[PDB]
């Protein structure tokens, strides 16, 4: 089997992407944030504290003839950005882009943190990291991909995120029309539960490539590119007037700037992030200070190849017995 679904930016900055997901019978379609950095499929629901729901579409398990309470199961998650959610668990039928999993754990939120409430466009998350990170207790649950894998034509999914435009998540096949040149594959460590890999270096603008190993995670659920402070300083040094602002929470730059590109290495291959992808716009409405899309990972504890990086590539998440990651230009 295969599936193919369009993923759409939630706003003009590509702060996140939402993908429609069918849950239950008859289908209830919710727009979920597909997140290769976590492993829980959780939704706003009829059980979510009413004051914490503000415009989201909810899953109502009592209206699904295929929903079953997973008795005794609870979940609770905290994300790198400080947000969180928790609740109980149903199993139900879940379909993405024509690919159907029966008996998928659908984690129903009883509580969500303010950041989730305040974002009316995201109805929940669909985790695509390794199932070892799934938070359901006392019986850990599998991700949608893990459940689908054996049925797929090939045990893979691909992320093709757009810049200021829709893109595609495919399951079970590689669309050879969706990228240019060849796909370069690189090793993955699953020891921390992430799609963790090692970039071979970077360049800033038209500058020379610096060969250096940068361990990090391919994370579709993180907006920005978070890299070591040395690398990030080298980038922003090429933008007149750019500076790290402790009050704002990262590098800012004059909105009048033209940003240089940023290149990262995948083996001997190179992925080029155009400068415009690194612009996250005014820090507040009407400001001439703009927020940068490349930020320091210092104090996160891990480097994160988030959407800024991934949207410059066609990315293969290869879930074969020994997983790997593939990157192509597009």
């Amino acid at each position: 089997s295969t599936g193919s679904a369009t993923t759409t930016p939630i706003d003009s900055l590509d702060d996140a992407y939402i993908t429609p997901v069918q849950i239950g019978t008859p289908a209830q379609t919710l727009n979920l944030d597909f997140d290769t950095g976590s492993s829980d499929l959780w939704v706003f629901s009829s059980e979510t504290t009413a004051s914490e729901v503000d415009g989201q579409t909810i899953y109502t398990p009592s209206k699904s003839t295929t929903a079953k309470l997973l008795s005794g199961a609870t979940w609770s998650i905290s994300y790198g950005d400080g947000s969180s959610s928790s609740g109980d668990v149903y199993t139900d039928t879940v379909s993405v882009g024509g690919l159907t999993v029966t008996g998928q754990a659908v984690e129903s939120a009883k509580k969500v943190s303010s950041s989730f409430t305040e974002d009316s466009t995201i109805d929940g998350l669909l985790g695509l990291a390794f199932s070892t990170l799934n938070t359901v207790s006392p019986t850990q649950q599998k991700t949608f991909f893990d459940n689908a894998k054996a049925s797929l034509d090939s045990p893979v999914f691909t992320a093709d995120l757009g810049y200021h435009a829709p893109g595609t998540y495919n399951f079970g096949f590689i669309d050879t029309t969706a990228y240019t040149g060849s796909i370069t594959y690189t090793a993955v460590s699953t020891k921390q539960g992430f799609w963790e890999w090692t970039s071979t270096g970077y360049a800033v603008g038209s500058g020379t490539f610096k060969s250096t190993s940068i361990d990090g995670i391919a994370d579709t659920g993180t907006t920005l590119l978070y890299l070591p402070a040395t690398v990030v300083s080298a980038y922003w040094a090429q933008v007149s007037g750019a500076k790290s602002s402790s009050s704002v929470g990262g590098y800012v730059f004059p909105c009048s700037a033209t940003l240089p590109s940023f290149t990262f290495g995948v083996g001997s291959a190179r992925i080029v992030i155009p400068g415009d992808y690194i612009d996250f716009g005014p820090i507040s409405t009407g400001s001439s200070s703009c927020f940068g899309g490349i930020q320091s990972s210092a104090g996160i504890g891990i480097n994160i190849f988030g959407d800024v990086a991934l949207k410059a590539a066609f990315v293969v998440f290869n879930g074969a017995t020994t997983p790997t990651l593939g990157f192509a230009s597009k």
